[PDB]
């Protein structure tokens, strides 16, 4: 019952996977635009879109952002060829007279610093979800990373700007030996429930 | 420069809208069941997948939601077939022994409540991405919701269990005027700079 055609489910799912190694072959500021201009269109809470990537390309920002990343995740970021750093940005409030205009108080439902961190934080990660979908349609593997440390990756790349890092993600060709054995999944009777 | 084919792309994402009516038409299990075997492939950090989903069909219970949910959001809660609720289970680390077999320590990183909630929110918002374009491959249109009270859903559909609602998910086949006009998006050159 899925509308999606089998090929594409294969490549942005049931075939897919997280990739541990890369080919060094470059990725071109072209096949990510291709692919942003793909997922944008994916939904967030008032249109809120508050997802900010840096493209960690250069080998000096790569060692850079290696002194933050835990050891036994260099090896990947640092073999690459692209490193997407995401950030969730606090201030998004601002950018909703424009991206949401018809509720022109809808900056306000974020005055809590709280509830606007989280709000932030929460459509950036749905973004996240979007755009490793967008990245393996470009025909390119993603490697999620979250062991780092948010804070020195802050001051790195986004000195004094209003945001939190949340996520690297490795993007490139999958290289030699890039896949492991496919983990478990929950069983549909373990997730969902109906009433 | 994508390799996912013009079709899928309008249907996971060009031209797919959040529907703010549907039509009356049943949703049955198996629909639900085809896309959570889709989406459960999409990946989330340690495999931990703390996504859990209740699907409020019945009358009786979408009633008992409706009080949670805010004025404004009502009309569109009340009408779709089915309603999903997503809640993040914070006790996911107790699965990691046996979804991430290989590093039984990894528990172990989740021993602060705030970095297991945190990770729990995250990991369920890359979720709820992944579902969204797994409703939408199923050739049904998603209907997110966040204007709801977390707690009083939390009483209704979880009761004394170890988690936290995070999302409200309408799921249906559009009603006649269920979309307007799209909004914008931010530029590229916004969203995404190079170092
Ligand atoms: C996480 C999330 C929460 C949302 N909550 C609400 C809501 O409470 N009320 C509402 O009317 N729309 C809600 N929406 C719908 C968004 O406004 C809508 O998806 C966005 O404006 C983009 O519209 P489009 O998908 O038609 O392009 C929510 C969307 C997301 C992704
Ligand atoms: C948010 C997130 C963070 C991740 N962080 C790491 C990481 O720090 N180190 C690592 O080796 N893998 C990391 N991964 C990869 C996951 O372990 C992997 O995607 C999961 O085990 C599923 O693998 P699969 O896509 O091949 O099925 C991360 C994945 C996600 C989604």
């Amino acid at each position: 019952p899925l509308a999606l055609d089998e090929a594409a489910q294969d490549l942005l799912f049931r075939e897919a996977r997280t990739a541990n190694t890369f080919a060094p072959t470059h990725i071109g500021d072209e096949h990510i635009e291709a692919i942003y201009d793909l997922v944008k269109w994916g939904p967030t809470s008032m249109n809120q879109q508050p997802m900010r990537v840096v493209l960690v390309r250069s080998d000096e920002s790569r060692r850079a952002l290696l002194q933050h990343v835990l050891e036994g995740n260099r090896d990947k970021v640092a073999s690459a060829p692209l490193v997407a750093v995401l950030a969730a940005d606090l201030s998004f409030p601002d950018t909703l007279p424009r991206l949401f205009p018809h509720a022109p108080n809808a900056r306000h439902a974020y005055a809590d610093e709280n509830a606007r961190r989280e709000s932030a934080v929460f459509n950036t990660a749905l973004q996240l979800g979007y755009f490793i979908i967008g990245i393996r349609a470009g025909g390119l593997a993603a490697g999620p990373i979250a062991g780092f440390d948010p804070e020195g990756v802050h001051k790195e790349f986004f000195p004094g700007e209003p945001v939190l890092v949340t996520s690297i993600v490795n993007i490139g060709y999958p290289g030699p030996d890039a896949f492991s054995a496919r983990l478990p999944r929950l069983g549909y009777r373990e997730v969902v429930r109906s009433v």
